[PDB]
């Protein structure tokens, strides 16, 4: 399909409830479709919401949502995930989720392409989270650096710091890559005190990802609600640690430009956008890190591609 | 079933006598029920007794206990079996058995457990007997690594030596266990002579193996009697080898605590303790040896669960 | 060297100056060769301090330290670095230090193994951080699992959460370990409120490295001042997360028996112990999970050994 | 039934007459049973007599025995055979005699085993014949390596070289043997000039048979006479081939130990042993090639168990 | 070479001390091959002595030895292997040595094959150690079931109660052997109370061994000795248990014939025999175990030959 | 090539001579090259000749020649097998050995087609000896029921009553052979008093064996000389027993004419028949086992063609 209409979700995740998530990502689901996208993509984390107390207190102040955050983590392939994929199919759209997973004991920070058809085109793992994430979450492998033909074209998912890593972002670019899901948390985190978690340091981080990639950019972006603070702040110590808000979604075209019309900072909703593949020929005009402007006589990419394993069964 | 209680035996055998061991076990499977146990877990060897002669002597001071240790052996589904079978249905308890088995004529150093439908989840051979165990018992195989789902979740067991083996408990850690039988013999045995032998030294082990596996590990453990002592101990230079007591039966959280009641080193009875695999989630934040706490890049297990025959039988 | 007395330092650090804890560091090198100990254990983090802001605030309430922790790191190789390694020689004593190291932007939970003649035997970082110390530190590899030929026999170093690491233990016993440092952090974290990060958790794991390896392992721990909390103490939300003490070293030999006399929680010393390498045949009668009590045909280690460059230039 | 007399036959047979032969098993039957024997062995070839003329002679020399040999093999189901599986059932004892079959155009070296109820447990031909018996009998199969659970416990057997064949023999401990019939020729054939047809060879492989299966090897003898030498010795160059006696017949325990009280070399009778199958466990304990002493993870047994046919018919 | 003389050791280890054993064992090597013999095969862990205290009495009584029989069991390729090694170039003899390995922290049950020229042909670990023998030494595998071309034929050695292991002779007769090895500790421990520990057991089972392989079996045999008794024996409980002597060394040919003179019971002595490999072709005319007798459409062995490495370390 | 010579020998073999024999092959080898013969075919056994003292004496009286049979057995691929190997070459014919094979421990009476090229086509063991040379040999298997392109086309080898054997020929008609070598010991043995081993016999057993085919039938024969006889008889009781003479070469057509000269009984020689593979068509309008006149809706053969091992090795 050379054409088509996509949605970036700028949305308040149903925090530390998996049931709530899933029923507000099916209504997204739908007004996605109903405005006529053919993908929609969620932010980091979204289901059952980002983790927010890793950011706000010591993991003693934590504990409270620890419990919470593995009892309403998304496994793959669970009745709360088959809500989620079979929503896909009765919308004829694509879904990348954002998600917390979980895996017997270990949560993952997780995004999956759905089908049209309402299946997996391919789950995924953040391959390092970011450094107090690193508490929640255990790691992806070179098997999460994947770009997949869809119907859509050559689709591809990262989530936050993996927009940062140079060469976590060539190993994407290194399978000619036409559209990118960029999932992010709210940037009301430490408004003011720490420039690497602001919606400035990360919209650009996802502008220059579309400059450097030369794919269309959804970068949707959460936003903390009044009622989600009202869980997550216990004293006024902690209020500008996590402001109201923090929703700065964008979508940008192949050559950094943005091609979403905007939403304020509390404001929830959808952005939309028009993709023409045909741009691309364009865009990769200028830029082309894997074609016209490598030098593989200098760089070249090392990349282990293999799922990692902790244990191997002998076979007879 | 996500939160029940657990019983772990601490009991002396009816030692040497499968008869008595068996009508001394369905009356402490009726009392674990009785107080509400969902699972009751037994001692190592505890049918018909462990096999204390090779502490206290000779191979040819223990001939005149060979006959009847072989006799006494509890074949796995011989009718002294069915009976601890039938007695797992009739009190809707979980039963975790210790026992010797004997198929042919080598003795193996075993455990069962059986539904509260009354019927084998699995029985299971000790990988490798402690150095002298192994002048009475044959070795299990890597199908003896396994754990079970059960309607009480992920469940499994090892026996004393095999908490002391870390690849043995690697395997166990793979299949994202989350309750853990971990049965031990009675430590009166060699007392300030032989550390390796300690209540201290074991009870850390089973502290230990929660602690890494982030599951529920009922520590049962047997108990030495007087009138075991009158069949045993012939002389004063035996007797300062093997005391009255070695109970020391505990149970443990994911998190390595103490979950246990204390009893007195000589005291039978069976401890309780009020299991929830939801606090599996806390105790998994800090450590996952198989998840998050791993390095699958640098260290992996290889295993071969495979049962091994001695003959194959060519097939037309 | 068969037979030789050991040192475990119990010491609260200089917290965040390189320069008074590398003065105290030489101050004990100092007393435990007084004593007459060929070997000085120190405990995890202990120059310049390990990073007690992240078990009592968010990174925002941490980010004061962290600019002091980084500049107080200690590098290979750097002149506070060597004075250590001087020190050493000086006294004619094997000093296992733990400390921050750091090597370009990423700090280290490194430690290091100086030769009696002055020269590392190892310089060694920690494979995996546990969960929040993840938001400090980087990772090891392989090349960091390593025991050392010396003139005290073979020689190894982990620290804290790697003791609850199957894998991670088995691939220094696979390696024939006589003599092994355990170094931990203060026990005085969390006291009650969370088990894993306390004294009965570690000591555990650290006998049972003792029981499972036949090895003597020296489990040197930092202990927390009352002029360590004033800086880092500010009110009553923090004031019984972090408690003065938390000094559990202790000293195990290869059946696992503590061979430490005691000290008190809150006191700094050195302890001592005298050890017989000729004893490890004897704990290794009873199990050696890399000899008799290990089954090649079930269970195996995989193990990588290669230290894992960023950057591979192409050599000319 | 678990504790027993046994009875294994010295006896000259009734050389080349099946008639007077099945006379004198009968006799013998009822000698044994009489003594309240539960079973009694007879010698290999024993029914008509065993083929001696092809250690004497050349084929050319051995013509005159060929029709007498075949005239008076034993058809297994035919009358004489039902007059020794009645006599089995007259006096309530197991029978396992030892026989040239007759099948077709071909003779077999035979052994069967017939029940306390006067019927065939199996009829079992020697896998191989030795040497220059292969010039009298043909081969059997993988259907002739069986052991029988019969009122008497696991029952097998084996004649004579069948014992000097380390998988045959293996075949049968994997079956976990309990009492087994070694059935052999004479041994006064071509003495001191070949040991392999020797007393004190083949009563070793019959010892060593005991004390590798850990089973009660009953070891039945022929021996040669004067009426038997006169149909078979008509030479100088023959009076020392083939000696009057060379009955050393033998019964041995689990352990090795004989259990005969001894007969002369040259004497007719019948060995009586007291059987106690719970003794096996005691001979259990040391040694035990199919249970705790194998190794299945370095050596194995291929079996083909199904009898071979030489013709397949097609049916519609 | 096809005709040569062979010696077989009778002698009493000089009883913990390898240096004293290495000094007997190259004077009996020297006093070998003064008399012409071109092989000198040694008694099962003759260097430093065979451990008879798990024979006398439970592991806390023999924990006196442990320590002493560690100390001195023999590393292969240190100074006093190269002692013995020399001393086999230095008088041109191949030596079998038994001997307690040490590799790392285990014990071994080992046998070494050195060639004329003073180097390893095999070293070598007994498969299983014997019931009680498992409380001293971990176990070899399939690389030690081999069979080696020399100056002096197809040689290879076992060890006492792998002769009772149908399988794991099997596999060295599959190999085409033409000498054996089979090397025995003194037969004194229980005499008459345990049958399988006696001459007459274990003369039959190399007896047997020869008779079934076609090849000449060596078998030396340590004797005890006044001087070993005052050691080992402080009370007449365990003096009834080993008794001085149980020197019953034999060499066999490949009839199963007796080839040695008669040494007595407590006598030291070298037994010589005159080999001649010319005659393994008569005597396998008869039996052929791998050849001519064999049925491999019924039976065959499945074997490992992998040396078994506890970790594989990955290859760069 | 379609038209050639053959040549069939018939001689004596340089009896229990292996260098003597195979000098006298390589001198018959060139006489029929220089007749021109593009095949030469040798009897059965007669490298180092036929093994005839089984026809004459009792095992006991054989053991003279026994170690000189196994003594002068033909290894293949041994030194004197390449001496006829490269005596192919040299003369540049086709060499159908026949002899008494050599591997390991066990005889083999067997064969080996050499091509001009002086390589070997395959060596070939006799499936079945008859009845009293199962004595002297092992067993073959059903690779050795190969039939092989050539230089001379579909060539194939059997021996002496290998012919008699309806399944073991069929398998060769079944690979549409064209010429074949039916090896034969000489028929001078129990001349008038068997007529299985007679001349008359294995004359129509070769005969019929080129009718049922449609292929060219060497059949070589040995003859027994004064000089063989004079090391093999003794007594006179052998001299009617084994006669001088017995070489009844013959060659026959695809019709089973004979193509051959007449040599008399007691004459060595070599018979020479012009061969015309275009003549095997007019042959095949008759009769054809495998074609035309078989019936495979009737009857089949079924045939395990893999060759048979003792013992397999399990690879990594």
């Amino acid at each position: 399909k050379k054409q088509y209409k996509v949605a970036a979700v700028q949305a308040a995740p149903a925090f530390l409830d998996l049931e709530a998530g899933v029923a507000k990502a099916i209504g997204l689901i739908a007004q996605a479709a109903a405005e006529g996208a053919s993908l929609v993509a969620f932010p980091e984390a979204w289901l059952p919401g980002y983790p927010w107390w890793i950011w706000l207190d010591s993991p003693a102040g934590g504990m409270r949502f620890v419990q919470r955050n593995f009892d309403n983590a998304l496994e793959v392939g669970s009745e709360p995930f088959e809500r989620l994929c079979r929503a896909a199919a009765q919308h004829k759209i694509y879904v990348v989720l954002g998600f917390t997973e979980r895996s017997g004991g270990t949560l993952y920070l997780a995004q999956a392409i759905i089908d049209d058809c309402g299946r997996v085109v391919a789950t995924r793992r953040k391959l390092k989270p970011t450094h107090v994430e690193r508490s929640v979450y255990g790691e992806g492998d070179g098997s999460d650096l994947a770009v997949h033909d869809t119907t859509l074209g050559r689709l591809g998912a990262l989530c936050c710091a993996e927009h940062i890593q140079p060469l976590s972002k060539y190993a994407m670019y290194a399978q000619h890559e036409q559209v990118h899901i960029a999932a992010w948390p709210s940037f009301s985190v430490y408004r003011g005190a720490a420039f690497q978690l602001s919606a400035q340091a990360n919209n650009a981080a996802s502008q220059v990802y579309a400059l450097e990639g030369q794919c269309f950019v959804l970068a949707p972006c959460a936003t903390v609600s009044k009622e989600m603070l009202d869980e997550l702040i216990d004293s006024p110590a902690k209020a500008e640690l996590l402001l109201e808000g923090g929703g700065f979604a964008m979508i940008y075209g192949p050559d950094g430009a943005p091609l979403c019309t905007p939403l304020a900072e509390t404001e929830e909703g959808i952005l939309y956008a028009d993709i023409d593949l045909g741009v691309i020929g364009v865009a990769k005009a200028a830029y082309d890190p894997v074609g016209h402007y490598s030098r593989p006589d200098v760089l070249r990419l090392l990349v282990n591609r293999e799922p990692m394993t902790r244990v191997h069964y002998v076979q007879p």
